[PDB]
């Protein structure tokens, strides 16, 4: 036989004392591994560490050969989750007697009802062998009818920790509050809801979805057939799937399995059917079982494409038949993780299989603040400044991106702080080092957001349109009672017409920044994107070009034909909608009727304030005191040029400087003069006059 | 039982002489090998021979069976690396006696304060025998001197070095020569950080990052953050990462237990993982300072490909879940070196221990002369030319040469010197031969390094004198190319974002391709010609793989520039609805071109003849920043072209002013001028054989050959397209 | 040979003596399985729980090794249709003795004319292995109805 794989399972009957340090290995396996029942053996996940618990005969033969029963206390020491691989090693080192051990309490209660006439004996009757974990749940110990947890944090006198057998008189018992085990052994710590981010709605939905079949499957089976079993997690990558599934597996006492998917299927062999059947049979063997699937889309892509694969078809068919035959009254739940909803196979994403859909939204500034505070609390904050206002400012300054590799920002900030402190103090101890915020800001700028592959100070705005934009974003939304009682349709935005080089893009960026909600621009020449507007709900949608689709050509025709369905969807929830155009005369006559485009606003060159702000922002990279520019003469000279030619001027000046004196420390007026003379009068007056005529005829 | 391989371990106790030539062999192994402690045991590399070391008891059972011991610094003589497999043999023969031994100190200025009362007796009280080359830490020496060492240069009176016998008073001891030992022994040499130049900027970042963890890592102990246990070194092939790994292993003077293998696996289902588990468990127990994992892509590529995820998926998963151990205290630093940067699994790069992702580029511009001089000094301090100007010139020439190409050039120069010496002196001894610039130039011509390989085609030679055209276009192109290529710190600090892309559109025969060729010849010193329709393949997935390969693998930072002959043949799909090869390749190009802003100064260049098909989901604001009209040559440019093409002709003998001909050809371009000159020359050759002159009648005859020229309709179309683009 | 699969088959005759707890297995595979004739073996569909049955010697030659013979009863326990995949295991556990069992036939009104002993004799021939899924024919002499059957409900122990 040679069993090279073993699993774990909690013992029944709720054994006390004798439950610890016992591994009821099969007698055939026990004799095969030349280990006596009265001997110490190493049980644990392969290649990681060991626990050194005493093996057992196994009592009756009704138990499966592969599985060995272990108590929950031992498993929690090395974070041995249900269904983890186990390995037995014959060699053993005699454990020395424990001396001057120390014990702690997980809860905050300390020095209360210190009887110790049975607690000390408890550490002796449980077959000895004291581990740093010692998660105690046996008997009923309390002080005023309240459960408490006792942890033997440390015992100092290739495994998780050296084995020590407790002795009645050779060691002294000291009690203190630690709330955690000693960090010298660096034992794994199970994840808790305190360490993870907030995600209140998502975590609540996931908890309800997991809980509903878990505790009452009999009622679902009696009421009907095919209860919900499949749970699908999708959204943007990096938001957290492996971490949350690990958390929900740790918090549950049911059997779990790790199914990556590439390892389950054997390439060019077609053994995925047998592998999946064996996995599901093992899951069905134990009533409490959890099925975890990672990257299900990669395992089973869409069947529409001819390149999906015959092995993909086989695995889809076997998954379908196994889900059909898994039964209804069983207490089984399947959790599937996928990268994008589009890559999910359409047959799998059908009613009756994955109805309970769980999605993780893009974290906002509040979620970023919450996760930052949670991480700072988890990290040792004996020195780090709390600074709620600083955290809020950092979160607001950061561009809106999903909670991906956010801990990497803290890691690189710590690295920068270490590098600064080493040079500052000539290799001093960490306790004397100081942590600042400039390094964190520099690291955050360097790493940059990776979600895609603007600020009100960065991009200015015109005051004339500020009141109108505020009205459009507030009155329909902030006070909808008047519209509801008067039956008045929402304005549904306005039409902005202006030259490509004017401040229309600047106005759009100012609107986006003032809204405070991230958005993706929709190109003119470029159904799925439009459908996502309703699903998200509170957001902003902007169209860069509408003139092309107003009257490629096929894409423009499709967009202008589907705009009719867009209006119907937008009628129910207008929220806010804006668009831009270059040829106003191409717009449809039926699109100018009241109730869809109530008002039309003309946009032109940026004002003096916006021009000054843009000049200051583009000069921020350069220097102002050495250059001597007042940031106003340039604006006066190039007021009518365009709203974006200043970037070209700065680029030309920088290029001239770097080709005239190589590395640059200051920028002289000669480069600016050359840039100004290079390009003159980019805009045209005739097209602006046409815009003015259109504005006049509009009303 | 039956241990085929053994691993050495430095002695924990420090003592001069006592620890030298001592091997604490396990008593069970020693008894099973039929060797007593009073006999010498051969220990050495798996591919090398053993060395003379006396056996020991083994210090009871403190040392495990699978591990042995050896001298801490004697291993440096043979360049022995910790953690590598060793061989044990029973055959041994008593060596003879040796005399007139020679030793050399590391310091350049020897012969000072040599008491000789302690040095002589050290070689007798160390329980060892003299070996060519000796390393020992020793202690403070004499007065006013730091810890110095002496290396046995030679010992003259199937092994890496012949053993001998040394005594105190029966032989004479003298010291002379330099640190380097005699090359006749074929012994290797130690590798230090000075042995590598140029990369050093990358090395400074890597040595700092590797070192904080390898030295005192107590700073992040109470932090609890993810521990840094890797650097993820990567770069272009042939950049010299292996020599950096060897240097960092040798200079660390610690355990280097690691193995690369050619994607080593096992037929047994469990053994292929148990081997890695045992290796990692030993690494945790034996605490090597650096662990080497080479060719990660070969052993663990991305899971996106169907065939790539086989076998390696479970291996990489277990490696990821196991490397997250022994936090805070504990070095266990593993080094990951790979050739393909993007082929690594994204899930492997996800954890923060590879946040740095230090990448080493090919040497260029600076430090090339320094590394050339360093390698010349390493190979031989004499019998070679040492001129700063010559080294600088050879470094400036062939800007695309990697350090491996430089070593190949040096080897070919040595070969050329040998050939010249043999042909000149009829098989004379080559010791007195000297290297000159002529053999270096011949080697540079004849090497054809691997940088230009895999292409088999090279662009024709062209120079600025050979082409005369509108100075404005040349100035704009030079501004576009030289400014970002020379340096990048100015661009990074000042925030200047160069377009890194130019589109050449104009009438046919306007020499945009010739301009690109001249640009590649002048600044790039390297050309990578890619054709649009060439990347197309019959298979659905082969085209995307080919374009990704030609975009990523063959790209070099400063040397390589990619030029598109006709970019207008890719974007338009004509009547294509969906699932088209052209659409797929266009989407792949857009995906691989929208994620790049500065990167490595790729500064791509494209040429076209019909710009109207370009604007099909390709024209984006990040690529339309720079537009070059590329107009027809003016009268001055046409006159320059006529003068250049007429240089072979005898203008003075013919008396032609080369002015009215240019004035008449006002609507022509360079191509038409070249064609008419060629026709006139051919007619002159045909009419009266060779005459070495051209007359006015030849030009008149060739005038009718030209078919009109640039018609105004396409010129107006180009003008209106330029106006629309703005 | 290495037989990793088995197929259910029906007996050529009704086998009035031993309808239940009869599974013919080839002696060659049985010997290679280290299973004695007086040893219980669990058989069932792949990926599901097995049904224990006593091993029986094969019917000499001209008997396929792959096939396993059952009679209308073991198949009906797990709704095993002919031709379905089967798996064999050597793990056997001694079951407790049955007590306080109840039997009630479907599609039939509650009547006491079965004489309450003719059905008992059929259970004696079973010799253990009592499960809630059993389908029989109860022979004849029951209200003069040819198309009738009896099914066991469950056991209260
Ligand atoms: N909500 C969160 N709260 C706290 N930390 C988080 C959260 N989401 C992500 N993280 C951090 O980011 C890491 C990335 O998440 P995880 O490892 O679960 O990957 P994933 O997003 O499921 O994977 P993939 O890149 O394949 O989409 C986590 O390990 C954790 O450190
Ligand atoms: N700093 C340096 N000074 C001198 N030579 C160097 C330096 N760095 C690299 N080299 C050269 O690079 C080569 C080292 O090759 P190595 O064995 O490291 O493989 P490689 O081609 O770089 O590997 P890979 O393609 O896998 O990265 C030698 O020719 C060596 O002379
Ligand atoms: N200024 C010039 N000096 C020398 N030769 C020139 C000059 N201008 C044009 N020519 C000649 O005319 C040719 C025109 O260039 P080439 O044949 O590469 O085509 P192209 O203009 O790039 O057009 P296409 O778009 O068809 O590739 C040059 O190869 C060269 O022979």
């Amino acid at each position: 036989k040679l069993p090279a794989e073993f699993i774990t399972r909690p013992h029944p009957s709720k054994d006390h004392g004798k439950e610890t340090c016992t591994a009821y290995i099969h007698p055939n396996v026990l004799s095969s591994l030349e280990i006596n029942p009265g001997s110490f053996c190493t049980v644990g996940k392969i290649g990681e560490n060991g626990i050194l618990v005493i093996a057992r005969a196994g009592d009756e033969e009704v138990h499966p050969v592969n599985v060995i029963t272990l108590s929950t206390t031992i498993r929690s020491v090395g974070n041995l989750i249900l269904g983890d691989r186990l390995e037995l090693k014959k060699a053993q080192v005699q454990p020395p007697y424990a001396t001057k051990v120390t014990v702690g309490s997980l809860q905050g209660y300390n020095i209360l009802e210190c009887m110790e006439e049975k607690v000390i004996q408890k550490l002796l009757d449980d077959s000895g062998v004291i581990m740093p974990g010692m998660i105690f749940q046996n008997l009923k110990t309390k002080a005023g009818d309240e459960s408490i947890d006792v942890v033997i944090t440390d015992a100092s006198d290739f495994y998780l920790s050296p084995p020590f057998i407790f002795r009645k008189g050779s060691t002294h018992i000291t009690f203190s509050k630690e709330t955690q085990a000693n960090r010298k052994y660096n034992l794994p710590e199970p994840l808790s809801y305190a360490a993870v981010g907030g995600l209140d709605k998502e975590i609540e939905s996931l908890k309800s979805a997991i809980e509903i079949p878990l505790h009452q499957p009999t009622l679902f089976s009696s009421f009907g057939v095919s209860p919900p079993r499949g749970i699908l997690l999708h959204g943007p990558p990096g938001t957290g799937k492996t971490m949350l599934l690990r958390v929900v597996a740790n918090t549950s006492n049911a059997h779990v399995l790790t199914i990556n998917g590439p390892s389950i299927v054997s390439k060019y062999l077609g053994e995925t059917e047998a592998a999946l059947r064996d996995i599901f049979n093992e899951a069905r063997k134990y009533q409490p079982s959890i099925i975890f699937i990672d990257q299900i889309d990669s395992i089973a892509p869409n069947r529409a494409n001819d390149d999906s694969g015959e092995v993909e078809s086989r695995v889809v068919a076997t998954l379908l038949t196994l889900m059909d035959g898994m039964g209804a009254a069983g207490k089984v739940v399947v959790i599937a993780a996928t990268n994008r909803p589009n890559s999910v196979d359409p047959a799998l994403r059908r009613p009756g299989r994955f109805d309970q859909e769980v999605e993780i939204g893009i974290p906002d500034v509040d979620a970023r603040f919450d996760i930052l505070t949670k991480q700072f609390s988890r990290m040792s904050s004996d020195r780090h400044v709390l600074d709620s206002e600083a955290i809020k400012y950092i979160a607001s300054k950061t561009h809106g991106y999903v909670g991906a590799d956010l801990t990497a920002l803290c890691r690189e900030s710590v690295m920068k702080t270490i590098q600064r402190g080493l040079g500052t103090d000539a290799n001093i101890d960490k306790f004397s080092l100081k942590v600042t915020l400039k390094d964190v800001e520099s690291a955050m700028v360097d790493i940059r957001p990776s979600a895609m592959r603007v600020y009100w100070s960065d991009i200015g705005g015109q005051e004339e349109l500020k009141t109108k934009m505020k009205e459009m974003i507030q009155l329909p939304l902030e006070a909808s009672e008047t519209f509801a009682r008067l039956g008045i349709s929402a304005p549904k935005g306005v039409l902005l017409y202006g030259p490509p080089g004017c401040s229309k893009t600047l106005t759009a960026k100012a609107l986006a920044t003032e809204s405070g909600i991230n958005f993706l621009a929709v190109k003119g020449p470029e159904r799925e994107i439009f459908r996502k507007a309703r699903s998200a709900a509170p957001s902003i949608i902007f169209f860069d070009q509408i003139d092309a689709l107003s009257p490629t050509s096929a894409a423009n025709h499709v967009l202008t034909s589907l705009l009719n369905e867009i209006d119907g969807v937008e009628e129910l929830k207008g929220v806010v909608i804006v668009a831009a155009t270059n040829r106003p005369d191409e717009i449809d006559a039926a699109l100018l009727r009241p109730g869809r485009l109530d008002r039309h606003i003309y946009v032109g060159p940026p004002d003096v304030n916006a021009r000054l702000e843009i000049l200051k922002k583009c000069t921020k990279k350069f220097n102002t005191e050495e250059s001597g520019v007042d940031l106003h003469e340039l604006a006066d000279r190039t007021e009518g040029y365009s709203g974006a030619e200043v970037v070209l001027l700065c680029q030309e000046a920088g290029l001239a400087a770097i080709m005239e004196d190589l590395d640059v420390a200051k920028v002289e007026l000669r480069h600016f003069e050359k840039a100004f003379k290079g390009i003159a009068r980019g805009i045209t007056p005739e097209m602006l006059s046409y815009y003015e005529e259109f504005a006049l005829r509009s009303g």
